[PDB]
């Protein structure tokens, strides 16, 4: 049930803390990277961090965060690449894409974009 995702962009596993705050941690055993992912509509999904009980958010300013409920800042497209990695883009601000820099930290959304490694995760199993 319980996802994992890892960014291709350094190997960091995206990660919500119960804060609100949005990052990327490379640990496997943080309590706070165990997601999931709920379908809404058909390749429509929304992030839940589960320790944290939060919800991701993209801000109309590209900002990355997690709430505490449901709004419509909340929904992903979720697409498998060619390369079989997955992407998440905004489905109110449909250019921007869920990234990580290869910092840990996250990549504001209006600087994504296709072709772009920090947009690339690949969903894993958690079972550390």
């Amino acid at each position: 049930d319980p996802k994992r995702l890892y960014c291709k962009n350094g190997g960091f596993f995206l990660r919500i803390h119960p804060d609100g705050r949005v990052d990327g941690v490379r640990e496997k055993s943080d309590p706070h990277i165990k997601l999931q992912l709920q379908a809404e509509e058909r390749g429509v999904v929304s992030i839940k961090g589960v320790c944290a009980n939060r919800y991701l958010a993209m801000k109309e300013d590209g900002r990355l965060l997690a709430s505490k409920c449901v709004t419509d800042e909340c929904f992903f497209f979720e697409r498998l690449e060619s390369n079989n990695y997955n992407t998440y883009r905004s489905r109110k601000y449909t250019s921007w894409y869920v990234a990580l820099k290869r910092t840990g930290q996250y990549k504001l959304g209006s600087k994504t974009g296709p072709g772009q490694k920090a947009i690339l995760f690949l969903p894993m199993s958690a079972k550390s």
